[PDB]
């Protein structure tokens, strides 16, 4: 609806940028088409379709309305063939906002090269979970989004950390509004597995090898979380939710201009959740606050500052899985799904807070530049106590391990980039040149020297977490890790012919880790980027890419001779076809991909079987591995009210000897979610469901009381979801979510420290949302 506008007659470029701004809309236009053109003047309360048409009066330009984006074009009488991937300047650097798009498919995205492109133009597997997806299925946190993400397998470490795989690999790359965090290990990484969705517009996942913007990082995927932004019109909501096992969620989200002119603007959100669980004596309080302010210094420079906060506060935390696989004499334990090996008082609370500033400037060039400053904190307070070992013993006793770790990581980021169009051989291309620096400092205390503790409980079968807390004694250890990343990067997208676009670039990287371990240094590392996209129809394009990444190894991954291994490196090879239907409203993709890892840390059994250097008691050995596989996906509008997101992925990852690895990631998986909105007398009703299936998965785990290895399998299984919403009122709606409808009982962890974990049993959630 109607928006306050005031854009005077200027260069068509500026006008278009000032429009997207004033209108909360992404505006895409071709540099060589708006050169030397004038916007006509607009002033007052206007409907955005009426406002853009006025603005373009005189320009000979056409508008394509596409949801939260408009593309502008300048039809010629000549027009002699069609450039679908023509170089196009964008007004929102991060992409198309997904909020209010009614869609499960995204618009534009800069996840791959910091160039704003569409899924179809991106020569890499890119899946997005959109704001409407999160809304409809109740995905209230990053674990929820991941479970619903095509390609992704979420498995458990314990009640407060999950693991995400793509393509053979745990994901350990996270970004916020396009800024990587340090996630070397779980000290730096507190809370990453727990981000509440209340403050995000979408989560965008780039799959393969993502060196080019992540820098040093894991193989497999990057998870990029995009924050909600302030708006030009006043709008907010309150949401209230109630579910299986005294799960109560509430949520406030307010957005608007804070001055008559609306040249300062703001958005605020808060959300609180207190929940018990199907797991006995586990409970979790979670708190999030987010505030962001936008100042327009003038028509082409905007200062933004903002801050976020999240506290994740549990009781009944476990260290590793929900119960021990084998008992004292080495039979397998049968236990209720409610069983929780955590102690009542045990807690792995994880907290995160960010303060950030950015500055963005439109050069007349058609170029835009942007500096991003960040102060981030990932903190933790972890007195963990939990039943551990081959228990029960024949008399039903068992033994608790208890250890305390507290600590904090402070991170500072500088990121600066320049992006813009340019002409080479009578045709238009774009460039990004950026440089980055991060310093992060992990500090901590460990307590493992317990003073006068009795770690035995006399009743395994009826365990309850009702065991005393120990005297933790004095600290055992103080941590001091310093990581310093420096990056410089460049990607050109050449529009070679009307059907061929060529990506050429890379990143140079300097990585230093300092402190209590010996110094880890990589200098002048080059991370190539080669990509092409070739158009075949108005509908389909093929693409190929070659992408890369490395991660200097952790300090403990040393060899025979006590030298650290060379960095864990991989290259992703990918060939593919993507399809685009209904003016971008529906996307499809089919891809073939191959990952070549070199220097993967491997144990080194012959040495470890009787070490010879007391300096490395547990040596590694750097080896090779290959992931081969393919993936299919679709997302968007099937028919007017009808939305899907579905994927199919196949993988086998082997190491050079031939043996299967990440065998707990299934070799085959499939996701489909969908909702439908009736038209007619039922137009206030939205219906929906979904299903996730995966094949066989296994672990090899060591039965230590019987001195043999065992194979633990999880037979293929489906999970089904259902969902419905009714818009009772222009302002008020009611929803219900049923998850795991057939109550399928399954495992999300087998073998992590010789333990296992169930997945959620059937669970409901009721909600009301109220929009002011
Ligand atoms: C260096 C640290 C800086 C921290 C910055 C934190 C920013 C927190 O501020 C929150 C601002 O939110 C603005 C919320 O928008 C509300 C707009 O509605 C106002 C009422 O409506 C007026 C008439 O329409
Ligand atoms: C072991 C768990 C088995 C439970 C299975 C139950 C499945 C039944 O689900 C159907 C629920 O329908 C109940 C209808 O309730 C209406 C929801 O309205 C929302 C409240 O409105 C808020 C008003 O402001």
């Amino acid at each position: 609806q109607e928006v306050e506008f005031d854009i005077p007659p200027q260069a068509l470029g500026s006008a278009l940028q000032e429009f997207g701004r004033q209108a909360d809309i992404q505006v895409l236009y071709r540099p060589e088409e708006v050169r030397n053109k004038r916007s006509s003047a607009i002033k007052g309360k206007l409907e955005p379709n009426q406002a853009i048409t006025e603005l373009l009066r005189g320009t000979g330009a056409s508008v394509d309305f596409q949801g939260n984006a408009i593309t502008i074009s300048v039809a010629e009488a000549a027009d002699s063939s069609v450039d679908l991937g023509a170089t196009m300047i964008t007004s929102n650097q991060l992409g198309t906002i997904t909020e209010d798009s009614g869609s499960y498919t995204p618009g534009t995205i800069a996840t791959a090269t910091r160039l704003v492109l569409t899924p179809r133009e991106t020569p890499q597997s890119i899946t997005v979970v959109t704001r409407q997806n999160m809304d409809d299925f109740g995905l209230n946190n990053i674990d929820d989004v991941m479970r619903h993400t095509p390609g992704i397998t979420v498995s458990a470490y314990d009640t407060d950390r999950n693991n995400y795989y793509a393509r053979g690999f745990s994901i350990n790359n996270f970004q916020y509004d396009g800024i990587p965090s340090t996630a070397r290990n779980v000290g730096y990484s507190a809370g990453n597995t727990l981000s509440d969705m209340a403050i995000y517009d979408r989560v965008e996942v780039l799959k393969g090898a993502t060196g080019l913007l992540t820098g040093a990082g894991s193989l497999g995927a990057t998870i990029n979380l995009i924050r909600k932004k302030p708006t030009h019109e006043f709008k907010g909501h309150v949401e209230l939710g109630a579910g299986s096992w005294d799960n109560y969620r509430s949520e406030l989200d307010v957005s608007g201009p804070l001055t008559e002119s609306g040249n300062v603007r703001g958005r605020a959100v808060a959300a609180y959740q207190d929940k018990h669980s199907f797991m006995d004596h586990y409970e979790r309080k979670t708190s999030v606050y987010y505030g962001i302010l936008e100042f327009d210094l003038n028509p082409d420079t905007m200062l933004t500052v903002g801050a976020d906060y999240q506290d994740n506060d549990p009781k009944g935390s476990g260290w590793s899985g929900s119960f021990p696989l084998f008992d004292s004499q080495g039979n397998r334990n049968d236990v209720s799904r409610s069983f929780n090996n955590g102690a009542k008082w045990s807690s792995w609370e994880q907290y995160t807070r960010t303060v950030f500033a950015n500055l963005e400037h439109n050069f007349a060039n058609g170029w835009v530049g942007k500096v991003q400053l960040d102060h981030k904190i990932n903190g933790y307070h972890a007195p963990l106590g939990a039943i551990m070992g081959d228990w029960p013993a024949p008399d039903n006793s068992a033994k608790i391990v208890a250890q305390k770790y507290t600590g904090e990581t402070k991170s500072n980021s500088l990121d600066i980039y320049l992006t813009g169009p340019f002409q080479f051989l009578g045709r238009e291309h774009e460039l990004v040149v950026g440089t980055s620096a991060s310093f992060s400092h992990w500090e901590g205390k460990s307590y493992w020297n317990l003073r006068n503790y009795d770690n035995t409980t006399d009743d395994f079968i009826n365990w309850d977490g009702d065991i005393g807390k120990p005297d933790w004694g004095t600290p055992s250890q103080y941590i001091d890790d310093k990581t310093r990343q420096l990056g410089s990067y460049m990607t050109a997208r050449f529009n070679v012919t009307d059907d061929l676009n060529l990506f050429l670039g890379g990143r140079v990287v300097d990585y230093r880790v300092t402190g209590l371990n010996p110094t880890i240094r990589e200098s002048g590392r080059f991370i190539p980027y080669v990509g092409a996209v070739y158009d075949l129809n108005d509908t389909y394009s093929v693409y190929a890419s070659y992408t890369d990444i490395f991660m200097p190894q952790d300090s403990w991954y040393r060899d025979s001779s006590n030298k650290l291994l060379e960095p864990d490196e991989g290259q992703n090879y990918e060939i593919g076809i993507k399809g685009e239907y209904l003016d971008g409203r529906l996307n499809t993709s089919l891809a073939y991909f191959e990952i070549h890892e070199e220097n993967r840390a491997e144990e080194d059994a012959l040495y470890n079987s009787k070490p010879t250097n007391p300096a490395i008691t547990y040596a590694y050995k750097g080896i090779k591995a290959k992931t081969k596989g393919y993936e299919a996906e679709i997302s968007g509008e099937l028919a007017p009210g009808w939305q899907v997101q579905a994927g199919y992925t196949h993988k086998i990852i082997r190491d050079d000897s031939g043996k299967k690895v990440s065998t707990w990631e299934p070799q085959d998986q499939l996701s489909l979610y969908t909702s439908y909105k009736f038209k007619g007398a039922l137009d206030k009703l939205t219906v929906g469901g979904g299903a996730r299936w995966q094949g066989k998965s296994w672990q090899m785990v060591y039965n230590n009381p019987r001195s043999r290895w065992e194979k633990f399998s999880q037979e293929d299984y489906w999970l089904v979801d259902l969902m419905a919403r009714y818009q009772i009122t222009d302002k008020l709606s009611a929803s219900v979510n049923v998850n795991n409808v057939f109550d399928k009982t399954y495992y999300t962890n087998i073998g992590f420290y010789t333990s296992a974990s169930y997945g959620d049993p059937r669970n409901l959630m009721f909600s009301t949302r109220w929009d002011f």
